[PDB]
């Protein structure tokens, strides 16, 4: 049954609730972003209004084949009425087209649902600064102080220099980047740009990127593998056996593969800096794990919540165990007491 934390009280709205069949009493299904846990259930046979960003719209239409009539794209940063209720969609700084949703209830309550987000100080000068938020539905993916990670800008700097060096030393080396969803495009785009290449990928993936309203994207990607020295592959395929294989397929055009696995957090965040990262090397194949996160670190989460000063917080991630629940409530209380709300 659809859990409480996917329902918005005093409306007939749900959020990211597509895998329970018809939800008794739902008049509009919001989708925060095109990631499969969130969209799970949607298809061409869904016949209820879906509200979402223009980009998430393009992906539902073209990837899932949802019928145009059921997709209601909304512009960001714009006061909009939906079944008699003022709502605003805000950039979640997660993957392309990912939004947070402000709900202005008839009773005067104001609710923010973050979807998936990476909290940033720029959000403190959005439409959120203009009024008080009573309830916060929160992406708690990394709600624990061991979860530190570098800025996106730092991680991209690393990957750019690493790849530029490897390729300037050996012009017959190939860069390969893993992917399994939208998000983290900047990894392979910033690498391609420094190397004077377009990025080459399968037809499935090119289609996915063609929906994303990226400017000058035709200048940056291609389906022609051969013409391109940055390749995207399934993240499953980013291993020694799978890179070896793929290295054969280029037909002796390249002698070395340098590959990147953009992980979230992994325990080596606790000990190692970005400057001091090293790969796994099996001959002429190296694999860098890079901690490129599109979720709030603990400190970023904490700041955003202490700025927002919500009256109540409802977690949407790590809710399946009592230990996780209980641990999160402790940090919420700590934050509230330290900041005096
Ligand atoms: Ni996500």
């Amino acid at each position: 049954t659809c859990p409480f934390y996917k329902k918005i009280p005093g409306t007939g709205f749900t959020v990211d609730a597509f895998q329970y069949g018809v939800v008794e009493g739902c008049t509009a299904y919001f989708l925060t972003h095109f990631h499969s846990d969130h969209y799970a259930g949607l298809s061409k046979h869904f016949t209820f209004p879906v509200y979402c960003s223009e980009i998430t719209g393009n992906l539902l239409k073209n990837k899932l084949h949802v019928q145009e009539q059921y997709i209601h794209p909304l512009p960001l940063d714009t006061e909009c009425i939906v079944n008699g209720v003022k709502v605003v969609l805000l950039d979640a700084n997660h993957c392309p087209g990912a939004v947070m949703i402000l709900f202005y209830l008839p009773n005067g309550t104001v609710i923010l649902h973050t979807g998936d987000f990476r909290a940033d100080p720029s959000m403190e000068r959005s439409l959120l600064a203009d009024q008080k938020v009573h309830m916060l539905y929160l992406d708690t993916t990394y709600c624990s102080p061991e979860y530190t990670f570098p800025s996106q800008q730092e991680v991209i700097r690393f990957a750019i220099n690493t790849a530029f060096e490897a390729v300037t030393l050996n012009p017959h080396a190939l860069v390969v980047c893993g992917t399994y969803s939208i998000g983290k495009e900047k990894v392979f785009l910033a690498i391609a740009d420094v190397l004077g290449s377009k990025v080459g990928m399968s037809q499935e993936k090119y289609k996915t990127l063609q929906c994303l309203n990226i400017p000058e994207i035709n200048s940056l990607i291609t389906t022609d593998m051969c013409s391109s020295l940055v390749h995207l592959l399934p993240m499953m395929q980013i291993n020694f056996k799978g890179l070896q294989s793929h290295l054969k397929k280029c037909g002796g055009k390249y002698n070395q593969i340098l590959a990147f696995r953009p992980t979230g957090w992994t325990h080596s965040n606790k000990f190692t800096r970005i400057a001091d990262v090293i790969p796994q090397t099996k001959g002429n194949i190296s694999i860098y794990g890079i901690p490129y996160s599109e979720h709030s670190s603990y400190l970023e989460m904490k700041r955003f919540v202490q700025w927002l000063k919500p009256q109540k917080i409802i977690p949407t991630v790590n809710v399946g165990t009592w230990k996780s629940r209980s641990t999160m409530e402790k940090y919420f209380r700590e934050w509230k007491l330290e900041a005096g709300y």
